[PDB]
């Protein structure tokens, strides 16, 4: 039910915007369609694990605290898509970066789908009491994922910053905040229950949550091969400041340190392999199995925590850690 | 007084900006200053004529309606910082439009850029009863910029849309509706006089302005030199939409069409030269003269209906066509 009652509220969003396109800004069929085909391809075909934790949370601080049910689901259905529309900006920004109109479109997608979700928001929360407090907070995250996006792209210049802390940093900001912080406090706020809940402890769990998934996002980037990963791990090439760079930095003697600097961050194929190589080699693989296992310890500690003032909030929270888990 | 202090609440918002990045989202020294300097590159140095707007429309309403006063004013000059920043942002996207960290940091700049202005507007109007309308209002337009570029950029593509009309649906969303109507609209919120005044004929009036600016624009980017002109126009090599290109096509005999549509949107030296000759021999700067004349006549019209009701208002807007005409 979650799923075809987000799918059905993606159907209304789009048309609310489209018809507002043809409306009230002047825009021609062929203009619509385009605009509907350019959503239709950035926004729907991942999981929406984003999207579908703000009705989680919803659903539990209803059944846990009938009118005001149906309208605070199908708020959590469009608060979801506001986090799948700007999940969708950040993926377009992401693919500029690596008189053509090509491009030109590119840069106006990026535009229009960050529009979109305040336009949505100023649609079907007009008359609610928390719009304001609802930007605000979707604009602070967003802001928070553009400077952790500024960390991590300029970590390798200024392996100075090649440390655990900094790339707690990256993570924290970069993904930490807008995936898992922001659909939980989403949730909350369509709720009415934002003040009920430790935010410390909330945002300390999706800082972990986060935390957890980026390391085991490193991992198989590295070591996950494309087929079964569904891509080309190239975080060797782009020189990221990764779980496994930091961590061999930590544990390699200074000669190893040497051919690992001299071979990071370069497109050759050999160089690539001899850091894998160099990775394997100091266990870096058996390094995350007790890694994880330790974030894993003080995410569920931390969730009972939470529970013993928030127990549904918390089982909400605790759904999601499953899904990253 | 007004740029003296404009540029004193400059300072007073980067200050608070860079302080919340060091204080808040744990930033390093190199980044804020590095931040700081982005940010005096991309935001000083034009002419704020869409800032001291604000500053203006604040100033009339107070004298023609003292702790209001001081508030009112600071109010007003960091909504022109805003509108700055804003068009900073636009900035920035249109130079990317025409493993590299520079395309990279790029986009990043134009995320942060307008994150900013939500920045600045959330922490010094916290507690102002107008900062969701503002944030709606500005958003609003915002979006409609980014409607107007994606009008703009695929107005060559899908001659068919090479009419007046649809110049002027260019002209009304990417540039009259944030450089008049923005500025307007912001200093009646800071005064708190928003539903004083007719918003038709504002709208109307920011719409006259905005097309008077741009056929102005237009023709100095075919026929005034670049010494002049302080760039290389390059709108016949672009194949713009231009009130050169839609005025020649409706006065153009068939032949003189086909040779129109042979050369126009070309980097050729010969072929641009062969556009200008047909301009000329058109007789499009004669026709030029009689356009802006009668845009003007409409504009003088218009600002009496408006302060028949609204005088201070009025003046302002008088003052804001008078930068322009």
């Amino acid at each position: 039910m979650p799923m075809q009652m987000f799918m059905q509220v993606y159907d209304e969003i789009q048309m609310f915007l489209l018809e507002e396109l043809e409306l009230k800004f002047d825009m021609d069929p062929n203009r619509v369609r385009y605009l509907r085909k350019m959503m239709d391809t950035t926004c729907l075909g991942g999981k929406y694990n984003r999207g579908l934790t703000v009705i989680d949370v919803a659903e539990s601080l209803l059944s846990l605290s009938g009118a005001r049910r149906k309208r605070v689901l199908h708020d959590a259905c469009v608060c979801g898509w506001m986090i799948e529309f700007l999940q969708a900006h950040y993926l377009v920004e992401d693919d500029i970066m690596d008189p053509d109109v090509t491009v030109q479109c590119a840069i106006n997608d990026g535009l229009l789908l960050k529009s979109w979700t305040h336009m949505m928001a100023m649609h079907f929360f007009a008359d609610r009491p928390f719009l304001q407090d609802l930007l605000c907070r979707f604009n602070r995250v967003d802001y928070t994922t553009a400077v952790g996006q500024l960390y991590d792209v300029t970590s390798m210049f200024d392996f100075a910053e090649f440390t655990l802390s900094n790339y707690k940093r990256i993570v924290k900001y970069k993904t930490a905040y807008y995936t898992y912080l922001l659909p939980l406090v989403m949730g909350l706020i369509v709720s009415e229950a934002l003040p009920t809940v430790d935010m410390g402890v909330t945002e300390e769990l999706a800082m972990l949550m986060g935390e957890y998934f980026q390391v085991q996002d490193d991992v198989m980037d590295c070591f996950t091969p494309p087929e079964r990963l569904g891509k080309v791990g190239t975080d060797i090439q782009d020189a990221k400041c990764s779980w496994l760079a930091v961590t061999f930095l930590a544990k390699a003697s200074s000669a190893q340190v040497a051919e690992f600097k001299a071979n990071y961050g370069s497109g050759d194929s050999e160089k690539v392999a001899t850091v894998r190589r160099l990775y394997e080699e100091a266990d870096l693989q058996g390094d995350y199995v007790a890694y994880e296992a330790a974030v894993a310890e003080q995410v569920k500690e931390l969730i009972e925590k939470l529970r013993l003032c928030s127990p549904g909030f918390a089982a909400s929270v605790e759904t999601l850690w499953g899904k990253t888990y």
